[PDB]
């Protein structure tokens, strides 16, 4: 720690305070990250991702373990996309902007997943942007290092609004579809300028979903009525064309959305096949306009 100088504090993270730092040697410009509580398992599991990098993955500078205290030091980004929405508000992000974040984040899931890791918790709070047009994935890697907890460390609930149905139903083991299923709500978000599935309790969240995608059954999910939260008691409600739902999303980005829509994990489209999508044939890199 002493070999960085905390430019400023900039926000409350899962696990800790986010700070903007200088390396105070090397002069780098990083973000800081202390992780609250260290166990053997975690260390070892945090530096298989120092050597996961990729171009739309924020990349882990370094990992720093000493007097018994946690932090992360990652490459730093101005912007979050939560922010730029709220930004855009007024008159949308473009929808060709739309495409070449979806289509960049796709590509880190993408490498991410062939590598076997997961992020588990997607959100736009946790997709970062520069000015270059370039977005990036933050905190990948990081849930199965150490939980996703109900409230921050200060208390702070975190959202359930981009969590995968199987994991609201007590799937015990996720795989890499649930992070599929987190961005098809964020891809949502961009474009309706409103979140798909605002809840406010695990319930309310997995009513919502069912409200919008119809109440899931053995025909669309096989297997579900048998999770270890399903109820036979759920209401049963049908299902709502995507016409209504994202409009006005064109035909080939409806089609895309609900195939990483998928109730059943396994039916969900992968990373990989979705970049093949015909969404994504006249995908480009347009720049933001940012103002930091
Ligand atoms: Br709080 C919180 C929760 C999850 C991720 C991050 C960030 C933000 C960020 N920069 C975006 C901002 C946001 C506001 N002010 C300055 C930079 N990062 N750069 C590199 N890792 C980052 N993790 C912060």
């Amino acid at each position: 720690m002493e070999n960085f100088q905390k430019v400023e504090k900039i926000g409350e993270g899962t696990y800790g305070v986010v700070y903007k730092a200088r390396n105070k040697l090397t002069g780098e410009v990083v973000a800081l990250k202390k992780i609250r509580l260290v166990p053997s398992t975690a260390i070892r599991e945090i530096s298989l991702l120092k050597e996961l990098n990729h171009p739309n993955i924020v990349k882990l500078l370094d990992v720093i373990h000493t007097e018994n205290k946690l932090y992360l030091v990652f490459e730093f980004l101005h912007q979050d996309l939560k922010k730029f929405m709220d930004a855009s508000a007024l008159t949308g992000i473009p929808l060709p902007l739309i495409k070449s974040y979806l289509f960049q984040l796709l590509q880190g899931l993408a490498f991410c997943h062939s590598h076997r890791v997961l992020h588990r918790d997607l959100k736009p709070q946790n997709l970062l942007i520069n000015t270059e047009g370039a977005i990036k994935l933050a905190d990948f890697g990081l849930a199965r290092a150490f939980g996703v907890p109900v409230r921050t460390y200060t208390h702070e609930v975190v959202t359930l609004w981009y969590r995968a149905p199987e994991i609201l139903l007590g799937c015990k083991y996720y795989s890499t579809a649930v992070d599929i299923w987190s961005l098809g709500c964020i891809f949502a978000e961009m474009v309706t300028r409103r979140a798909l599935f605002p809840g406010d309790s695990e319930i309310d969240q997995l009513f919502r979903i069912f409200r919008t995608l119809g109440t899931p059954d053995e025909v669309v999910w096989p297997g579900v009525t048998s999770m270890p939260d399903y109820k036979p008691s759920f209401p049963k409600w049908a299902r709502q064309d995507f016409s209504k739902v994202v409009p006005p999303l064109d035909e080939d980005g409806r089609s895309l959305l609900s195939q990483m829509l998928h109730y059943d994990p396994n039916k969900r489209i992968s990373a990989k096949a979705a970049l093949a999508h015909p969404f994504f044939q006249d995908v480009t890199k347009p720049v933001p306009h940012l103002r930091l």
